[PDB]
């Protein structure tokens, strides 16, 4: 049965493995050291043979490569290629010079040439580290995630019984304040008998609690809002976003208004009347919204969502947002 | 004359079995047990081996499927390809692994493919099954339907009178709350001599009590507002529309404009107060209410629909909305 | 001279014939018997070996038709072929199930075919019967057509004596509320001396009272703006519409604001206040009207409309709004 | 000088005369003796062998030509073609039924076929005819054009005093209420000296008053917006539109916003207020105005309209609007 | 040096000789005696053997000219053809009878042919003359140009200041009022040390005052708001526009919102509460400004223009706004 | 390495050489001269054998250059034509008499060609000369850059104390002010651990305090907005625009919007209540916001930027915006 799965599958394998091989290979060659470091958020490279590694804390620690052979214009466009063709982009110094794409184990990866780039030695790369591990939610009480509200116990409560009962909660921040990490956290509180669905643009949310659910991943010609359609289709008794970006947050406003099961997402704000904000512009790029008025979209989106946990750059609650 | 139809439709069937034969084997393959299965309302599938019923009770049972071979990437994949081909589709790896289609008798199938779904031994169908039964509304009653409002016998009176004299009314609720089944119930209600004319993505409402009818069907090409643009002009008493989804909601709001007497359907909201605006955000989705107020909409909508029914999760009216 | 134009025009009466003559035979085949009643309104099948017929006095009545060779599907399928092409059209099972098109004396037709039926056995057919007889307006008054106004005589001379002195009128109500059929009572009225331009789809209306008239028919490729456009260069002291459908009540409305003769015109709309909402609805689909205030155009059509006559479904005057 | 005239003209003169010479004689052939009758201002054919005259009285006179071979489908066809093509058009019964063409002369003519008529016997044809009189002003004052106003005396010195000054009139009525002819009478009042441009569908106005002027013509592709956008490169001291009917209200519009001097327009209206909103949803309809307050447009031409002359159905003014 | 520059543009004069000469010739042939003529702003023709002369006193001169060969179609029409090449672009009797173009020292023509003239006889000639000289500003306070105006010593201070200052100052008025030979008079007080970039559609305004300019000039496929881009990457210090006509009036209201050094141009308006509302109107015109307030055009235009200068038809200012 | 990357580089260094090393040529060949000259802000041609250098006190200062060879149009026009091609662009005297470019270090070039320029003997050049020092804060002190404002000493410290804490600072002022420069000197602020990406059209800012950091560049077909989205996926602590010149206006907004940290830009503006009107003018040209509220993009700019410098055409603060 595993063997006849082999045999059905060879060619897709063969296929996907002429990218992923060189591709795994390059990404040792270059950054294999720095993905083994523990507690970094991030890996840089600035076309200047310096790696700039962000750690957990922020502190950006730089590495000396200019012996390294691997960061050679040579070497370095070689990885560049790979990464593209790998998720079926190309990238080139004219038409093509920024690229988003992913290593093997689906790090986001984000590369710029000349002539974005201040000369034609100078190549930038920037890689996403996700948290390698799944916190439990009585670790982010210890570290004191809560401790700078006054409300701190009324808090801890209304996530852990708003959760379990189903309301439509948001958690936002900066890029790399622990949005998903935390997400991740608070799914413990989901009854273990319940459907879930997520939505991804890579894997990172982990089910620990749960046993019957269904991932999602939007890429190339696949955006959210077909995995959120899709997801509608699925029986779902609980939809995990990830992710709000852009047209999609129209869509996300009418499951809402049908009054959906228990929605869990994240968004970039920098507070609670912000996230408010952000949904509905975002909302309003989306062309079925034309004749939507921009403050019924925010008293909607104020009527529907029951909680919002904000983050501040040092990775502590610094805002929940109820009702 | 059943004879000379046989000759003529003979090209047809022909063409339509090549598909039914194939499909209707697979299913009985894969899922003929399940199917089998009395009192579920979804069939789900987590290409992880694990067949998931849920059952009308609101329960999730896992049923183990590692040793089916029925269940192998190669048997699961012609399924879906059976399946996608039925409908006039395709499904693949590439820029088709999301299916919207059909089991032979009617069943709504969600399947998705790599690389939407985590890996590429991972195949998700889901399988949402109708009520078998058509329940009296004496039924709804006794097992306490209306049993958490206030106005629970002014309210039985109200859908009873209010449906027999040509109300519109709307039955609300979330995926599975029995918004089908309810309408199916209170048909009883409509005067036998009424016309009535039902508009259905697949067959559901059943025609016990009216003898002068006709269904009408929207498939890929044909809307269901080319249905109600249909319908308009086959002398309907009554409109039974199962769902309003999309665009349709506007050609639903002029038809209340015009007076219509006894209009009848369904909607996904959480409540009369979100009916009225995901009526009127479906509405506006129309570019032919481009120049249409949206609180003109809302107010549109409240001026004629006479009744709402909203149904809570545990099958129950928790809003019965009047005037 | 009837000699030369017989020749002149030979060429284009074989053509018609080519059409008439099968669909003749067919519609006779069929429908003969039902079409032979006197006081029906519709004439419905559904693909079901029973012809329902709906009477003037608005019960419906079964007729077994399934010893009729004429039900046969191919029989069936074959007045459906000749009825589309007759107006230049196709109906098939794939791209083309649903028909608008009529029978040789221009009645109304309307056909579904599988897949938009319930199956490839059903097919369904709508004839809509215009009203045989020009009934005199003494006729509605003595079997009470004004009866349930307070207004009652007062209203009578109302349009008397507005229609005489040019105003601008409206007869709204349900399909088959007898709207067309009070239009041509009403006609009475207007001046023999005044020249009457009417606009339909089909020919209904009938210059009993007029000497000096033209009427304009729309259809396919010709639009009712096509018709209201040439109307207003044909010196009409009078222009009658029938019906406002879609587009046009735009062009219906500029005429109004020009202030013309004496304008006259159906609609289906609930009430005088739903007219108002029914006709700034229709108007706004009018791209012209891309800039206009929808309060600009309720008010505006309140200021120009002079008499709105609103008709239930039992043939009665329930509103006569003046001013 | 005049021979080379010739010789230069030759070719243009030989293909214009191609359509001219058949259509002069058509003409001639079918409405002879009606063009010959004086006092009449349309003369109009309902397919059914009886021409009926509109005269300047307002009473329709109908005439016999049921003798006439002039009046035969193929003489009428031949004609209509001739028509037609005079104007370089088409007219058939399949996709162009509908003509708007001209005589020779200039007089507007409007034809339909079948399938717009009711049958293929039935050819319709209107004849706008001109005045043939440019009648002086002082015979408006004596045939009591005034007689109707408060503000009698007042008025007929501000229409004298104000075109002599270089305000912005405008003269509204219904079809036929002599709006043109009232224009060209009113034009002894504008100094001898001004230079005047005038801009039309057809020769009309008359200069028995001015020697420095120009005449404008919009016909197939050329728009009055474009002979507007000329005129104002020509030094006019007076534009004299005759007619405002669609897009072009937006430049007329812009025109007054500029200051200009002596402009004189006319325009379908029922009255002063509704001058000014048949003048706001024309302009609207351009859509250089996308962006306009409807309102706006409306207080704007109430801003630099500075009489307005309304003209009944009897040929009297009722309102003459000042400031 | 000048030699090698000769060589180098050998190609192009050819080439702009090929058309200038014939023009040239043609243009002394008609129109040599008109434009010889002193204190003249415009020549036209009205195809009836007269030539009209507007002079600068404001009236209009006849011309015969029945014995001119010159004046003869062919020679008429081979004037218009050469007339039309100059400026890249075709004049004919069907798809282009109106001509915008220009005289070989750059004088504006508007030429209109046969359909849009009266008859086939018919051209008409337009040529709008320039003021040949440059009056110094004490010219215009001696012949009282400010004469009219309460405020008039502080006007002149104003003006004088003002421009000195670099405020934002626009002369309107109607075609011919002298807005162009008023803009180059106050120059004078434009410090002789500024850089000026000027923007016309031809050669008009001169500079006896400054050293350090560039004229830029719109024409064919090159816009006024090219020009303007351009102009803002040429260090301007002041800019000059001249006329604002259509689409820029935007990106003028953008140059202002920036706080601009200075700038001065002249519009079409009847008076200051007119220029801001055709500044405003001409700015909606422009698809950047689809989202913009039209109130908040003309509250922006008032913010920014510094003063308004009207000019009646008697070449006297009648209004001087300020602030 | 270095030996690698050369062979590596080797076609594109040889292509990037064919345009440069003629251009360099050229450039010193016309400007070396004047590009040596210290203390200037532009270098500017009027193709009139005279060089206009604009000094950094603000005096233009003419050279006679009518002897110079290399101010000849063949030799000029090389220059034009290799400045176009460096760029990948054309420049002609027919549809391409403007160019933007750039000499081979940048400066920004404006080319005017005949027929926008008034003769063909007249050519346009103006070269922006950047600051060549980065002057340090306290420079900026001593010199009094903060001297007008009443709040010296507490801008002073807003400054310092507000970069270092991240807040959204802008710099405003016209062409020449020294927004640029004024930018480089705060960077001092920034904390030297602090990740920094600049966006620009050209190289000019510089980091003397930060070794962690990345410069993006925006030419043909890559936009400001591709750097700006490109740059958030970068994990920027700081980022710095040059300039906000159009769309991408909307897109810095929903920075602000997902709350980012240290932001710092600048903006052609003359104040701060100008700046927040610019920014919503520039927003709202994005279509991305074609439903948002113009008060609500006001609103939200006023909400979101902390600081505004405006510097007067003296080089100096004259309004120092807080909160
Ligand atoms: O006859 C039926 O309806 C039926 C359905 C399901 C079924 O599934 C299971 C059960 C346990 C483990 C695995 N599969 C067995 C039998
Ligand atoms: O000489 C004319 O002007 C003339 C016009 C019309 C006319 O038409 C009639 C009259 C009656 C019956 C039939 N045709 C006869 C003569
Ligand atoms: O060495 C330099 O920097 C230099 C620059 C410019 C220059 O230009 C002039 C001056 C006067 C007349 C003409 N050209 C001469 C020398």
């Amino acid at each position: 049965l595993s063997a006849e799965d082999k045999k059905f599958l060879e060619v897709e394998r063969a296929l996907k493995e002429a990218a992923l091989n060189p591709l795994r290979h390059a990404t040792e060659e270059l950054f294999g050291d720095f993905l083994k470091m523990e507690n970094i958020t991030e890996i840089c490279y600035n076309g200047n043979k310096v790696v700039w590694v962000l750690k957990n804390n922020g502190e950006w620690q730089p590495f000396d490569v200019r012996d390294r052979k691997a960061f050679s214009l040579s070497r370095l466009m070689h990885f560049a290629r790979c990464c593209a063709s790998f998720k079926k982009k190309t990238i080139d110094n004219y038409e093509n010079p920024i690229l988003s794409s992913n290593l093997a184990n689906g790090e986001r990866v984000q590369i710029v040439l000349s002539p974005v780039t201040v000369n034609d030695e100078t190549i930038s790369i920037s890689i996403r580290i996700p948290s390698k591990t799944t916190y439990p939610h009585s670790f982010f009480e210890e570290q004191g995630f809560y401790n700078l509200l006054d409300n701190k116990e009324q808090a801890i409560s209304a996530i852990k019984d708003g959760i379990a009962i189903g309301k439509n909660v948001i958690v936002c921040g900066g890029t790399g304040s622990g949005k998903t990490t935390y997400i991740k956290s608070i799914m413990e509180f989901i009854p273990k008998e319940e459907r879930i669905i997520s939505i991804e643009d890579t894997e990172e949310i982990v089910f620990k609690h749960h046993k019957n659910y269904t991932q999602l991943f939007f890429g190339g010609n696949i955006t959210s809002a077909d995995c959120l359609k899709s997801c509608l289709r699925m029986r779902p008794d609980r939809i995990i976003l990830g992710e709000l970006r852009s047209s999609e947050a129209y869509d996300f406003y009418n499951v809402l208004c049908s009054g959906h099961k228990g929605t869990l997402t994240t968004l970039h704000a920098g507070s609670s009347e912000e996230a408010f904000i952000r949904l509905a512009n975002m909302s309003s790029s989306n062309s079925a919204a034309r004749n939507i008025k921009f403050e019924s979209l925010i008293e909607g989106f104020k009527d529907l969502i029951d909680m919002i946990v904000h983050i501040n750059h040092h990775k502590q609650c610094d805002e929940f947002y109820i009702k």
